């Protein structure tokens, strides 16, 4: 179950989310990425920022060498981190990810975020008060360096993440554009369903890829503990009982039926195997309408640090 991207490549519509907080041992990413592949995940979502490409790569190499899958059956995503937006930094950043993952190419390379940061050793470069230092980079120059990565065969497809409509339009209207972004990977779940941005992406043949589709890991440093807990939503819970599924499976199936490509992070063997059950059942039109009604424009991730960035994607909300 794949979608045709606007460059003619194919993306599986269910993806495995590999981010775990830093407190989780790096060994787990190797263990659960192999379990995800065993359960039937073929789209694997990673990034420089996640500090796991060595382990995710090794799980992929392992399941190819064990005869479970071939390289072409796996759809591997990496992401260019915000310290590597300056165009001369882009290709060495991809080559560094390919070296860590020990893959020859990624299926998909994203601009992780439009919010450029100062280059350096540090992935979060901070001043004396822990205030992050921003960089002013025309992301069209970043996009041209991504396009060269595709021409070099190092990335099959290129796309973006955390972009709003205005920032997508900046790439779509770039003079001499060669490659449209195949996708925009954004926060998307029933409390933030991104219906308008979804329609916009559909009209431009850009796939919306949902992250935090199960309501995020609710890490204290990023997510207000007072925020409503998606998987305890009474409507999701009532729909789970109706279908004899789980709230997680309702939330994933919602995304599939609205033409969204959905990620699902789990480090738990039972839940990893449960999540592939999304292909096994259907929501009614009335079920879809009830989930649509849960929308509240709630982004789980907040940063007053990034709120002030010129490229803050939520920047003109109020
Ligand atoms: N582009 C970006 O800026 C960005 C940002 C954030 C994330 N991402 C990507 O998107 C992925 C997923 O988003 P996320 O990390 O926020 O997590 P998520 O997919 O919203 O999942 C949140 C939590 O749901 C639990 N869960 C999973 N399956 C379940 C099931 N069947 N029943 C009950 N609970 C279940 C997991 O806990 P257990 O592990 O205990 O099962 C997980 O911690 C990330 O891993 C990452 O790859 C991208
Ligand atoms: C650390 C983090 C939260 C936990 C997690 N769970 O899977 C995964 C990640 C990795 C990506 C991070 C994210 C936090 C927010 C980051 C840093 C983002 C990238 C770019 C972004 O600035 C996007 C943004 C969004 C909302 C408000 C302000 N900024
Ligand atoms: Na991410
Ligand atoms: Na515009
Ligand atoms: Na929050
Ligand atoms: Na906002
Ligand atoms: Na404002």
């Amino acid at each position: 179950q794949c979608v045709k991207l606007n460059d003619g490549h194919f993306m599986p519509v269910l993806g495995f989310g590999t981010y775990a907080p830093p407190e989780v041992p790096r060994s787990k990413a190797l263990e659960v990425t192999k379990l995800a592949i065993e359960a039937g995940f073929r789209h694997i979502d990673s990034a420089h920022l996640y500090n796991n490409e060595e382990q995710v790569g090794l799980a992929i190499r392992s399941k190819i060498a064990d005869g479970s899958v071939k390289r072409e059956d796996i759809f591997y995503t990496s992401k260019l981190w915000s310290t590597f937006h300056r165009p001369e930094l882009v290709r060495p950043a991809l080559e560094n990810s390919l070296k860590k993952a020990q893959l020859d190419y990624v299926d998909l390379y994203l601009i992780h975020s439009p919010m450029s940061l100062k280059p350096g050793e540090e992935l979060s470069p901070t001043d004396e008060n822990g205030k992050v230092i921003f960089d002013i980079v025309d992301l069209c120059t970043t996009w041209e360096a991504m396009e060269k990565c595709k021409d070099a065969g190092l990335a099959k497809s290129i796309g973006v993440s955390n972009f709003n409509r205005r920032q997508l339009e900046m790439i779509l209207n770039k003079p001499g554009l060669k490659y449209k972004p195949v996708c925009n990977q954004v926060e998307c779940h029933p409390y933030f369903n991104r219906s308008k941005l979804l329609d916009f992406c559909k009209s431009k043949d850009i796939v919306l890829v949902a992250y935090s589709a199960l309501g995020s890991q609710r890490d204290k440093r990023w997510v207000d503990p007072n925020s409503p807990v998606l998987l305890e939503d009474p409507v999701l819970c009532a729909l789970a009982k109706k279908h004899k599924r789980t709230p997680a499976l309702i939330a994933l199936r919602y995304q599939l039926q609205r033409g969204v490509v959905v990620l699902a992070k789990s480090y738990n063997e039972q839940r990893i195997r449960q999540n592939v059950q999304v292909f096994e059942f259907q929501l009614t039109a009335e079920d879809m309408k009830a989930i649509d009604g849960l929308d509240r424009n709630l982004h789980y991730f907040n940063s007053d640090s990034f709120a002030s960035h010129p490229n803050y994607p939520y920047s003109d909300e109020y």
